[PDB]
């Protein structure tokens, strides 16, 4: 049987590998609109659009037709030694006028993880380029995630990333995650708690030389790391804070970017001016693999002096501005734009949420979060305490069972169930998650008896 | 012009940003078959199949439908939390039954520096497993690639991926470059070569304490780094000290892969048993970014075991096994079996190797080397000394210019000039790579003027 071939011969991320030995895989088959189906033709609501990423759903044709277009033209070519070709160029252009703040130039890579390890080596490269090469250290957020590889997972704040890895790497150091209902002190307001957090980032520069910190990454929301909104002034405080000691500011748009907060950027909803933006998932709709770092003006006149003292730059990949995966990207950017899908998704947003906010009295109930179309329900073993049944994840383990159970695909962060459809989604489908959510819930609640 | 917006908005990799300000780009608009074409209609033999990857060439219409049969069936999924498609599962049999050496498992990965980058973290994780804590440092080689990442950058042996990155890593040690006409002792044998190098390797183990090292990554032969055959008995060698100490062999056959080197895998070329094997490029011919890493059975059940304690493998990629990209390589494989092309591209590369050696006797060739269907003519000022003319590179760019005037593109590799073509090159079509390198080297051979 195919799920037999998949325990023979594929190791799975994100999965206990004895486990998957003796229950094997869920093996996903076809897809079109929110929904993808088994191999015995059971529906699903991605409720997660694959990971966060598949904003016009599982069957845009135009998506897949600018594919068969590229592919008949020019099924691969580079970028190194001066070559380009149309889509990247196009693709360049429509991401630079874009940008939320002045960008100057993109660098195309495959994934997020390589576009976050990438803005790493530019900002060493950079600050060698200016004389300060002891400014090299970057600071990133518990709970953050910025990739897996071994730069970008310890830029990554989640242990489960770093654990039995040898991460973090010295030089990548971490600040408070900015979670209210977890962090804040008895009472605390969000402005407060936001005074503490800038305090915090402001003492860990001093504690480690001003001169040592050359940048600050942050998913202006934190997506994988539970759905977290920072509190009101957090971002304001924390850029005021990384200008003072002229340190990049870095906005790790992979999830937020391309309308998942309510504006067609993170950096748009939550006031970042960055110096740096890293763009995936739904640049694509992760029909292919490609991601983009925007580098602003003194960026990349500080790299591209280097590159000339140096011969050229020395970095890049093979897939970098892949032909069809930068048309795919570039159709899709117009999709999105055309059918005004940011202000849609902001409006299913409202939806999905006050959908959810019925169950702020449930019993198991700590926390409803959310901002646009991305949301999160953090279950509780006690509402007082913020306690977790049993142990931490018990709870979301069991309520993403369920809603899979339930025909919906959620994702457990910890025992928070997130939410982050298709772009697309419609009103009775937001009603059809909420729904499902409730059922879930529901078995959830009989299940802790 | 869609020139000048390239200038404007993309900064472009292994490039010169200021002299790209300066002469803008090559504008490639299609392919076809070995070829691809400017925006001003211009053809040009790909030489190098784009990255040393399109191995079908660049109008593989197989290739292109089963990238709309998936996309029409589901155009993205992801492999995590036990989720799995059919194309993945059928691409990692594929891989695993046509293995050189018994393998476990296929990882999947976008790029091959992720997946050199996702080897290193999975053998820090093996050895915790294992519990030898202290068993992590990996050695390379000068001179070799293994990608671009702060980690594989670090496993690279080319100061250009390193110089201004504050690269390599603490831990990332790199031995000799294997090329005996740049680092055999004058009058030094290959084997005796081979000895000396399995004996620095032997003393930077016994000097870092061999409790230490974890891996040896070698690219069979080395691509990036001018196609660098190593001598007769390296390999052997290599891995016999590598077996007296317990250090795993990574086998990096991003360009090896799929009938480059005259069999299926470099490691069958050069008598190598990995532990564990890097595959891209040739993989899909770069008709999508994917890359996979094969592992064996005790690399596995070491990361198996330490992924059930700590509750699941904490590592993946979004594109990890991505759908269109797995089904892609599938039928990329499927053809290069169907069509014998590994066997092909043996007899085009004995063409390839035979057209260039008329030129042995040149005054400015230094070495004329590779094997199956890669290759590479390293030119010198000097045959005596292996000087360059004027500074090292001069000569292989001048070629590279030259070649690409004469309808054909190649990569310089300091002053080695590399031939990667298409595994679907026929008998004329050699011909005609290796007449495009004749004017090519007769008008570089007018404008140094040997004498002699
Ligand atoms: C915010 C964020 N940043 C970076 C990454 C790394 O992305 P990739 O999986 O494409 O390597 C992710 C992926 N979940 C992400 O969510
Ligand atoms: C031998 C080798 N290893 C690793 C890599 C890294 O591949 P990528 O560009 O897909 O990251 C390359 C790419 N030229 C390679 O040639």
């Amino acid at each position: 049987s195919l799920a037999e071939k998949d325990i023979q011969y594929q190791l799975h991320p994100y999965t206990n590998a004895r486990l998957h030995q003796e229950l094997g895989p869920l093996i996903i088959e076809r897809g079109q609109g929110i929904y993808v189906y088994d191999d015995q033709g059971k529906g699903y609501i991605e409720a997660m659009a694959g990971l966060m990423s598949v904003a016009l759903g599982f069957s845009n044709q135009r998506l897949i037709k600018a594919a068969e277009q590229q592919f008949n033209t020019l099924p691969f070519y580079h970028l190194l030694n001066h070559k380009s070709h149309r889509p990247s160029i196009e693709l360049a252009e429509k991401l630079i006028e874009m940008a939320p703040v002045p960008m100057s130039k993109v660098f195309f890579t495959n994934s997020g993880s390589e576009a976050n390890d990438t803005v790493v080596k530019f900002v060493w490269y950079l600050n060698n380029a200016l004389g300060k090469p002891a400014k090299k250290k970057f600071i990133s957020r518990v709970n953050g995630y910025h990739g897996v590889t071994v730069a970008s997972a310890s830029l990554t704040g989640l242990p489960g990333n770093q654990r039995g890895f040898d991460l973090p790497l010295p030089g990548f150091l971490h600040v408070g995650c900015p979670h209210h209902y977890r962090f804040a002190l008895a009472g605390e307001s969000e402005e407060h708690f936001a005074d503490r957090l800038a305090v915090e980032l402001e003492q860990k520069i001093l504690a480690e030389g001003p001169e040592t910190i050359a940048a600050f990454i942050g998913e202006p929301l934190m997506g994988a790391g539970g759905v977290i909104v920072p509190p009101r002034t957090y971002w304001e405080k924390i850029q005021k804070v990384c200008r003072k000691y002229d340190i990049l500011v870095i906005a790790d748009e992979v999830i937020c970017g391309f309308g998942r907060t309510g504006q067609m950027f993170g950096s748009q909803t939550f006031g970042i001016q960055p110096d740096i933006m890293v763009l995936s998932k739904q640049l694509s709709s992760s029909y292919q693999p490609i991601a983009a770092i925007l580098i602003n003006a003194p960026v990349f006149e500080g790299i591209a002096d280097q590159s000339q003292a140096l011969g050229a730059l020395g970095h890049g990949f093979t897939g970098s501005g892949h032909p069809v995966a930068t048309a795919v990207a570039l159709e899709n950017l117009k999709i999105i734009e055309e059918e005004s899908l940011v202000e849609h998704a902001a409006q299913m947003g409202q939806l999905l949420r006050s959908g959810l906010q019925h169950f702020i009295d449930h019993p198991l109930v700590g926390e409803i979060r959310g901002c646009g179309l991305i949301a999160a329900v953090e279950l509780v073993g006690d509402r007082v305490s913020k306690a977790p049944y049993q142990a931490l994840g018990t709870l979301g383990r069991y309520m993403a069972g369920r809603a899979q159970e339930h025909g919906m695909i959620t994702l457990a962060m910890g025992d928070a169930v997130a939410f982050c459809p298709p772009l697309i989604v419609n009103e009775q489908e937001v009603g059809m998650i909420v729904e499902r959510f409730a059922r879930a819930l529901d078995d959830t609640t009989q299940w802790v008896g």
